[PDB]
């Protein structure tokens, strides 16, 4: 169903492009501080853009699974927004994180904000869907014996 | 269609949630033994509850795509399931990794079976979609001949 | 909808199962080099193995969306395919680099090609769904005009 969910996938893929630009500024700083793999370890301002760009693909999951639930389940123009806030944060995470560990601290911040605000989205909609059967099928089980 | 899949994104929301759990954790843990970033080494207890949290994301993409392929091609009930048992043994990992590193052992073993048998119901679900109309090509293409 | 996203799911179980190889071939450097967890240094041989793992392991969720982007909004299978030709690059990239640092490299591009394109493919797929819409919204509005 490419109609519903075609915001989702475009912020999906927004999301992939954006890793792909980690993973060559990575490439870029293996070159210009010649750190050869298996190596993950060098100078200070080598370590931050690989660190920066690690700590952005283990939450990248995260982002993905509470995106697709958020978007399905509460609302797909919302989850895309708070997902397109996601991603600019994690850009300026990598950006600021590269130039100094304290200038990752508040791109971090906003991104976990909206992180925290897809998890919410997800969770209420999936509560909209659950919580009624729930009530219900708890009610009829009272009303029998009742 | 989110009558037909609302368990899986339910124990997809739960397996965010506790990754959101182990980063808090290793956050604290970096604070409480003052290991600053772009360091992922220190005392052998911080580097477990690190492992232990990296460990953990690395497979977390493993257990999304094999819950949403068993729930969608075998049964949703027993992949939501297996898909709960896998995250409690996670949790269990996380908290025995940290403490020592001799004590990820049991729960991994049981977070493995966990997977495995998502894996195995996958693999079974797909089997099903596919190899019927395999073993019909087949022959109809031996008909064609004899 | 079974019917539409099946070889996006064989595909997706696939490399489900490769990534599960890579870990157990991590183990099993492990146990050889005896480097017991939470250590993730030791000999060159053994980083080489733990490395490839973890790389792989990282662009696993990139290729996980693209495919599944570009199979519901291009093609299904020629997204399969590129799919099936990416875990073989990353395959070769394993032993490749589990054997020497440079051995890496021409299955790495092999790789970088495969995920290129489902990018592309996603992106062209994308277009085609929001581009009309767009289009039209902007005549929409220059038409009132004029
Ligand atoms: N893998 C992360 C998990 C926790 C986390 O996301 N920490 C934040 C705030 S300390 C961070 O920017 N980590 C820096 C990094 O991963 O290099 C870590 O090692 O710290
Ligand atoms: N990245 C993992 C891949 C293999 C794996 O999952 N090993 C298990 C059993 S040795 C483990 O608990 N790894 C500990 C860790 O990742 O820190 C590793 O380095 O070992
Ligand atoms: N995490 C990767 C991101 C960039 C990347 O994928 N680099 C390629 C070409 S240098 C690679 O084979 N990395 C080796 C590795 O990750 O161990 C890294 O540290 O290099």
């Amino acid at each position: 169903m490419k109609d519903e969910v075609a915001l989702l996938a475009a912020v999906t893929l927004l999301g992939v492009l954006l890793q792909a630009y980690f993973s060559l500024q990575v490439i870029s700083a293996r070159r210009a501080f010649r750190v050869s793999p298996p190596l993950t370890t060098g100078p200070p301002e080598f370590e931050r853009v690989y660190r920066a760009q690690v700590n952005c693909s283990e939450y990248f999951p995260l982002f993905l699974a509470t995106l697709w639930v958020a978007g399905i389940f509460f609302h797909e123009g919302a989850a895309a927004l708070c997902g397109l806030v996601y991603l600019f944060a994690r850009l300026r995470y990598f950006q600021g994180y590269a130039r100094s560990a304290q200038l990752r601290l508040a791109p971090l911040y906003a991104s976990a904000r909206a992180l925290w605000l897809l998890v919410a989205l997800a969770a209420l909609g999936l509560l909209a869907h659950f919580l009624p059967a729930a009530l219900r099928a708890a009610l009829l089980g009272r009303l029998r014996t009742l």
